[PDB]
This record gives C-alpha cells, structure tokens and sequence, in this order.
C-alpha cells in the first residue's frame, strides 16, 4: 500500500539519489544467506578490539540480529549481511586474533567442533563472509603506526593513537593508553585520522596520551623514540571527498532507539562527513547526526527491495510527533 512513488507525489518531495550512496548502502540484489540459529564470529560493537561467538537470532530482509553466546539478550545487535565485522568460524585461529569464549567456557575449553556438537547448531557457510581476511590490507596501515584522529564520543578530541589491529581493508585506532572501549574502525579515507603533526600544522590543541608526564610538554619525536614506533606515512592517508547529500532529500534510515525498525527520513542539515537524519512525522528531539558512510542509512526502496519492513511517516499529532 504505502508507497516512496505516491509519498514523493503527495510531499512535492525529491529522494537522495543511489549514486551519493555507497556501493554497500545502497545493493539490494544480493541474497541473505545467513539462517536463524547458525553460528559465526564478530566483533563485539562497543568493544571493537573484542571477538566473540555469535549467532543468528533473527533474519528480516538484508538484516540479521546476532546474540552473543551464553549472555543476557540485551546486548544483541544488528547488522546487514554485508557487513565487514563479521567472520566465519574459525577466523581467529587462522588470522591470530584472539576470541573471547562464551559465557561460562574458559578460551582453553573452547573448540569449534566441540562448541557446535554440544550445541547441535551448524556455522554461517564461508561464502557469506565479505570479509575474512583474503583481502588486499589497508595499504600504509599496520599494526603498530601511530597517528592522530579525532575520539568519535568526544569530537573536539584530536589525539595520540595507534593501530592496533588490521582485518582486511580496515584497521583499528586505539588511543595510546586509554581505554579501549574508545577504537573503531577505519579504513585509509576515513575524515577522522590525520598523519603524526597535524594538530601542529593546524593550530590545534592535541590530546597526549591518557596521565601522560608533563603532558604539556608532550613532544612527537620523543614519543616515537620512547616507543620505538614508526608514524602511519603521509601517503596513505587518502581522505574522502564531502558527500553530496542536500537537505530535505529523504532517504531510509535505522531507527536508533529500536534498531529492528527501519523508517522514512529525511535530511535534516549537513556536514562534509555527516549528515543528521529526520524521521518523517516524529518529533525533532528524536533528529541525530551520523556519518555519511554509516552502514544504517539507505536509498529510498532499500526496504522494498530486500524484503525489509519500512515504517512509514508516524501519523499527525500523534504523541511523539511534529507538524513537519
């Protein structure tokens, strides 16, 4: 019944088009091979360093909800079926990560065969995985480089960090002597890495590393020697260029609050790298910012196309909601 055809037509309204998407926010016409109940491996989302046992608890359209095993449901996520931070089992023993076994096991008393047996469940098929580490690595980036880039939570933040992990094109920034719940993910192009200098050549106050002595005096080259570590090269940072995303385009986007949710939405304002996303009918206080390449934000018949609900525009006043 609801239709984006018949909604533009009522709104006099335009979608964002495919092309300011990226290929992976935007393909529709790829299977979800991924079944309920099957097992895998993943990155937990909160503790990005982190791998753990997961399985499929939910399917619905491009989507999965995983479960990490032997813990409280509460800490269940999702993910789309294309997505790079998960793995098939047995890819840590084989790329040399650790795993962080499920509740109750000790990391010696768990096995896969074993795991699966006491289980009576099977793991993910291989070819499902988009990545698993057969992939050319970030060029530039590896384990051990230094850099500065921007702490997401705390934006105003430029600091001292360090890759600390690399899985296929990506690698993980960690800021020296904090705590880990802080890395994410990033690859070559991200907007939020600068070389070893940055902040100085910008006039920009840089962050030392966590209860560093006499941080004020916090100097580069001596850092690099006291560690031994070599700076991530000028050359391979290869920042991205300003999306292209105008407001009042609309789009799909998870919902955060209920992320089982997908919804309309529509571009609230824009950024070079973010842009802050609207859901059509809700109240403004529920208006959030995120980046421009995040996973979660789609073209309009996204949904539609692989066979995901969409939760149209909430009613005229209706609690919640905004004569928009």
């Amino acid at each position: 019944c609801w239709s984006w055809e018949s909604y533009l037509e009522e709104q006099k309204a335009i979608t964002a088009p495919v092309s300011l998407f990226q290929d992976s926010q935007a393909v529709t016409h790829n299977k979800n091979g991924f079944k309920l109940g099957m097992k895998l491996e993943g990155i937990d989302p909160q503790h990005p360093s982190m791998y753990f046992i997961l399985t499929v608890a939910e399917v619905c359209g491009y989507r999965l909800r995983l479960h990490f095993d032997g813990y409280s449901e509460c800490h269940d996520f999702w993910v789309n079926a294309n997505s790079p931070d998960i793995h098939p089992a047995g890819w840590f023993e084989k790329t040399g990560h650790k795993l962080q076994p499920p509740k109750g096991y000790k990391e010696e008393e768990f096995s896969w065969s074993q795991y699966l047996r006491s289980t009576r469940a099977q793991a993910a098929p291989k070819h499902l995985f988009v990545s698993q580490s057969h992939s050319p690595p970030p060029l530039g980036f590896q384990v051990g480089m230094k850099l500065e880039a921007v702490d997401r939570m705390n934006p105003s933040l430029v600091c001292v960090a360090s890759v600390t992990d690399v899985v296929d094109s990506r690698f993980l920034v960690h800021f020296d002597n904090w705590d880990d719940t802080y890395d994410y993910w990033c690859d070559p192009s991200s907007p939020y890495i600068h070389p070893v200098g940055w902040c100085q050549k910008q006039g920009k106050p840089l962050t030392p590393p966590q209860d560093y002595p006499d941080p004020d005096n916090f100097c580069w080259e001596k850092y690099l020697e006291e560690t031994g570590a070599s700076a991530v090269p000028t050359w391979a940072f290869k920042v991205r260029p300003p999306h292209s995303f105008l407001v009042n385009m609309k789009l799909e986007a998870v919902d955060r609050r209920n992320p089982a949710l997908i919804r309309v939405a529509s571009v609230e304002d824009v950024e070079d790298h973010r842009i802050k996303i609207h859901f059509d009918g809700w109240s403004h206080g529920y208006d959030f910012w995120i980046d421009a390449d995040h996973p979660d934000i789609h073209p309009a018949g996204w949904c539609s196309k692989t066979g995901h609900p969409l939760q149209p525009p909430l009613g005229p006043r209706e609690p919640s909601s905004a004569v928009d």
